């Protein structure tokens, strides 16, 4: 026996679940208007749902070959992943002016997919792993994101593009791409003042030291001897140079640097990204790309729900619901208990990173280039057959009131386990939906999710059930 409280209103508590979800309805239909409507259309098809399957299979199977669309425009092939890449390289050049032994691991959906469409943001780790051994990373990191944001103003990036958060409670550093090749990989010094020609040699000699022997393509000053341009072989090398330290003769000389151009420049000042400094979420996308490399509609899936979960509004953290991380857990925990992936535990995947080399991610494609048109056929057949498996286990099947969501160990993980069978009842840490975070222990992905805000997201799982049998939640 225990208590159990509305999340809509602050009075109303309740010693059986069942007297807690008559309420909601009852009291807060307004706050889950479709619930009541779409379940019961939902439940008029359960005890034929074998035969709605069958009759439904062409549809099924549309939205399979529609599923694989939708991942196919994540895809944009190597050479576009290899650009993010390049952007790593440059940004290690420049925080290691900070820390000599930081190294910038890329995690996020490059590594959990795969693949990259060019657009979505980069998360770029900053780790010095010696230290992180010795208990002793991340250095404290508000000083962190102050001094590599002024690196970056320094080597070009403008106040217009970095957002330090130097406060939140992961400080991070946010660049925001504007909108809008040799100039891209060439560079201006100005000086303050008429170079020598002891102090022009001074310079080019920093350039080379920096770049090593093959870097520097051309390097040529103007007449009053106060700028140097330089084109280096590539736009990493263009970074790298743009980090030399010069030490000129002449006293007081001093030197500014950034691209040739304002717009055409390398990558990393093109891209999207967060840089922080912890280690957890490379962790964290090293998991997920276990898991969903192992089916060949895995990351399809995982994409489109992704999509779903987002225009639904069951994914949607600022307001307390379920972030992108808990409904890829959601789609992974469904292809293990439904048998189409294997089990891997979270411990599997290694917290030190010492033996760690996929610091650029490595490339998947979303889809063999190589099958046959039978093959692909069979592939949509299965991504449909999948998709619609995953709303009818969460709607019907899944025990949302007993279990929880865990990727933790490979069978049944109940509420009772983990203490999350009473609540401390306001704003409680909710136990309505539980979703397990494989490394942190006692974290319910669900915990602002309350029993109003549960019951939308039920509203949510039998309106993707019923849509993917019909000919939108799910468009582009
Ligand atoms: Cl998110
Ligand atoms: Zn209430």
């Amino acid at each position: 026996v225990r208590l159990y409280s509305c999340d809509a209103c602050p009075h109303a508590v309740f010693t059986t679940h069942a007297a807690l979800l008559a309420h909601a309805e009852e009291h807060h239909a307004d706050l889950l208007p479709d619930h009541a409507r779409l379940r019961r259309i939902a439940q008029k098809l359960n005890p034929v749902w074998n035969r709605a399957l069958n009759a439904r299979r062409n549809t099924i199977t549309s939205w399979g070959k529609k599923i694989f669309h939708v991942a196919a425009q994540r895809d944009a092939g190597e050479s576009k992943m290899q650009e993010a890449h390049r952007a790593r390289a440059q940004l290690e050049c420049v925080v290691r002016r900070w820390h000599d032994k930081a190294r910038v691991f890329i995690f996020g959906s490059s590594v959990a997919m795969g693949v990259w469409d060019g657009t979505a943001d980069i998360d770029f780790a900053v780790v010095d792993v010696d230290a992180m051994e010795r208990g002793s990373w991340p250095p404290l990191e508000k000083n962190a994101v102050r001094s590599i944001t002024e690196l970056l103003r320094r080597v070009g990036f403008s106040f217009v593009n970095l957002e330090p958060i130097s406060h939140a409670r992961v400080p991070i550093i946010k660049h925001h791409a504007s909108s809008p090749d040799v100039v891209a990989r060439s560079i201006r010094f100005i000086l303050n003042g008429p170079a020598t020609r002891e102090d022009r040699l001074l310079l080019e000699g920093s350039v080379r030291d920096a770049v090593g022997p093959t870097g520097v393509q051309q390097v040529w000053w103007n007449r009053t001897s106060d700028m140097m341009s330089a084109t280096l072989e590539s736009t990493t090398a263009a970074v790298r140079a743009a980090m030399c330290s010069p030490a000129l003769a002449s006293a007081s000389l001093r030197t500014k640097v950034q691209p040739a151009h304002d717009e055409c420049r390398p990558e990393l000042y093109n891209i999207d990204f967060d840089l922080s400094f912890r280690a957890f979420g490379i962790r964290n996308s090293t998991l997920l790309r276990k898991y969903l490399l192992s089916h060949p509609c895995a990351r399809p899936g995982a994409i489109v729900l992704k999509d779903w979960s987002k225009t639904s509004g069951v994914n949607n953290s600022v307001n307390g619901y379920f972030t992108s991380y808990a409904i890829n857990i959601m789609w992974i925990y469904y292809l293990v208990q439904k048998g189409y992936v294997p089990y891997v535990d979270p411990l599997e995947i290694p917290e030190s990173l010492v033996n760690y080399t996929d610091f650029d991610p490595r490339y998947t494609p979303m889809i063999d280039p190589e099958i046959t048109n039978t093959e692909r056929e069979e592939l949509y057949k299965a991504a449909g057959d999948m998709l619609v498996g995953f709303f009818y286990f969460y709607s019907f099947e899944f025990d949302w009131g007993h279990n929880v969501i865990s990727l933790n160990r490979p069978g049944i993980t109940t509420k009772r386990m983990l203490g999350w069978h009473v609540e401390d009842v306001r704003h409680p840490t909710r136990y309505e939906l539980c979703i397990e975070d494989p490394y942190e222990e006692n974290l319910n992905l669900g915990r602002h999710i309350g029993v109003t805000k549960s019951l939308r997201v039920r509203t949510e799982l039998y309106r993707g059930l019923l849509s993917l049998l019909k000919e939108c939640v799910f468009a582009a």
